[PDB]
């Protein structure tokens, strides 16, 4: 029933890679290219892409939801313009999640303009669990991520009503 | 292993994830490797995945 | 069948003005013919051993 957004990862945290060069055109935002903002595109800085080690513990009481992806290529030149190293792996960890990502590069259709893709995924962070990332490249870093601060009964309806200030 | 007997076989097996690169050669040597599992229905091949992850 | 070796056969639904993008440097088992959709409709996979009756 409600949500509370917390920053778990500042995007100026970022000082080995540059995360305010992570625009598109698929996503404008008043005319200019943009992107998800609860998420950092993190790009290559200085022709390197160290290799990237960050942890967040749940020092909250409550389960929290953590969305972080990898970004598909379209071919190998566009992997080395953006991230340098040819092979690239995303490692995410938990109490009981265990999960290694690895990009995959294919000649696609454009959709909204793009040919590559960003696969997004997911899992609930338990209070006193940690989640811990590392990727040497196409990481779709997290910066906010959701408490759950209140559960309850609800749904999700499918209509095209909007509000109608009522009761 | 064949399956000379005459009843259906349960066969269990697993693979290890470590934690780091430095347990992998500690443990195997090998920083890369697999494990490949075939019958006359399966075709498996698993690798394993290595992460930092909270202790259990 | 005499075989040892497995042929992993893939599928997908091409909507119309898609483009379907193909790169393999090995093992590829490359499309030749394509089936198009011309008619949807009511239609069943019956399991049964009869065959044909000649009748309506």
């Amino acid at each position: 029933n409600h949500f509370e957004k917390i920053q778990i990862i500042p995007k100026s945290s970022w000082s080995s890679h540059e995360a305010s060069l992570g625009v598109s055109s698929a996503c404008p935002y008043q005319g200019k290219s943009s992107f998800f903002r609860n998420v950092v595109w993190l790009i290559k800085k200085n022709s390197t892409y160290p290799t990237i080690k960050r942890s967040y513990n749940n020092t909250n009481q409550e389960d929290l939801l953590v969305l972080w992806g990898i970004h598909h290529p379209n071919d190998a030149a566009e992997q080395t313009k953006l991230y340098q190293n040819p092979t690239t792996y995303i490692s995410v960890g938990t109490s009981t999640l265990n999960q290694r990502l690895v990009p995959r590069i294919a000649t696609r259709s454009k959709v909204n303009g793009q040919s590559g893709r960003m696969e997004f995924f997911w899992t609930i962070l338990k209070p006193n669990d940690a989640i811990n990332f590392e990727s040497n490249g196409n990481f779709i870093a997290p910066e906010y991520a959701y408490k759950i601060v209140k559960k309850g009964d609800s749904t999700i309806m499918k209509s095209e009503l909007e509000y109608g200030n009522c009761n």
